């Protein structure tokens, strides 16, 4: 996958949000781990 790079896990809502429709992520591996609302 595609390597979301993250500062913090408020650095993962916007493409996180934007791709599911829900800022749920989590910045681990430093990559953002989105969950959204699935």
């Amino acid at each position: 996958i595609e390597a979301i790079r993250c500062g913090g896990s408020r650095d993962c809502y916007r493409p996180c949000q934007k791709r599911t429709g829900c800022p749920n992520a989590k910045c681990i591996n430093k990559t953002c781990k989105c969950y959204g609302c699935s």
